[PDB]
């Protein structure tokens, strides 16, 4: 396979695709609490189009690893994630914005796509 897919909830909810291979080894995945800075872009599948580049190219985006901070589809996908790892992570929206949905652009029962790239995480004293 040109990239490796790998389902990260049984019921197919969370998919990631890998696009560019991380760093081995444990010590390189990040860990409950850890502040973790990736770049993302997200796309709404139903319509195709892109509602957020703001965080991907210069921008860091940083947030606390299942720590009830962002939909559950990403505390999922960037736990299983390498350091300098690139991936695509599709998400129903079990894992996502549900029936409320988010914004003007995103309604109930979204499918989000994001590519989300791991740049780095650090544990809290
Ligand atoms: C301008 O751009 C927005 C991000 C936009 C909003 C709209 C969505 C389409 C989107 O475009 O991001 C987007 O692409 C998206 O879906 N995101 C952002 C990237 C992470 C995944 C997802 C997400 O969960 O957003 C999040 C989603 C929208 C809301 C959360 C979903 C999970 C749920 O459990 C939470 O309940 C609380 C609410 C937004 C965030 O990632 C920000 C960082 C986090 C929060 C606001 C809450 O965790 C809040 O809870 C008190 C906090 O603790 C924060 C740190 C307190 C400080 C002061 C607020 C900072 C706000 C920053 C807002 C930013 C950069």
């Amino acid at each position: 396979q040109e990239f490796e897919k790998v389902e990260l909830t049984a019921d197919g909810g969370v998919i990631k695709t890998i696009l560019k291979k991380g760093d081995e080894g444990e010590e390189n995945i990040p860990k409950k609490g850890n502040e973790v800075t990736v770049h993302y872009v997200g796309k709404l599948e139903s319509t195709g189009k892109v509602f957020d580049s703001s965080f991907d190219r210069n921008v860091p985006f940083k947030f606390h690893l299942e720590q009830g901070e962002v939909i559950k589809g990403w505390d999922i996908c960037v736990s299983s994630m390498r350091k300098n790892e690139k991936c695509l992570v599709r998400i129903e929206s079990m894992y996502g914005y549900g029936d409320e949905g988010c914004g003007e652009s995103i309604p109930g029962n979204s499918v989000l796509l994001f590519e989300i790239e791991l740049l780095s995480f650090r544990e809290l004293e």
